[PDB]
């Protein structure tokens, strides 16, 4: 599924993410934005062997199981293709762990380059 931006925010915000660990729910929209298109299905593949999974890009070496990715952690005892679904539950429950690890949003790469320090309420401007 992709998500239209107001409705991936309104399911953010029903799911408890708008201001979760301070972060405000424009900072989540841009994350995933930039991590997926708000694509639940995108997947990507990175250089050590693992791959991020779905809205938030979630990582089989630490987050979720893919049974392909060596070392992996499943922290969020997960299957990685859960975080695939049009119900975007999974990851968020996920993604509220990664963000609870000690570094914050800089978990997610694209929000530090492309979120972080910008006015990210304009990704929920318009939006009611």
């Amino acid at each position: 599924k992709v998500f239209g931006r107001c409705e991936l925010a309104a399911a953010m915000k029903r799911h408890g993410l708008d201001n979760y660990r301070g972060y405000s729910l424009g900072n989540w929209v841009c994350a995933a934005k930039f991590e997926s298109n708000f694509n639940t299905q995108a997947t990507n593949r990175n250089t050590d062997g693992s791959t991020d999974y779905g809205i938030l890009q979630i990582n089989s070496r630490w987050w979720c199981n893919d049974g392909r990715t060596p070392g992996s952690r499943n922290l969020c005892n997960i299957p990685c293709s859960a975080l695939l679904s049009s119900d975007i539950t999974a990851s968020v429950n996920c993604a509220k762990k990664i963000v609870s690890d000690g570094n914050g949003m800089n978990a997610w790469v694209a929000w530090r380059n492309r979120c972080k320090g910008t006015d990210v309420q304009a990704w929920i401007r318009g939006c009611r």
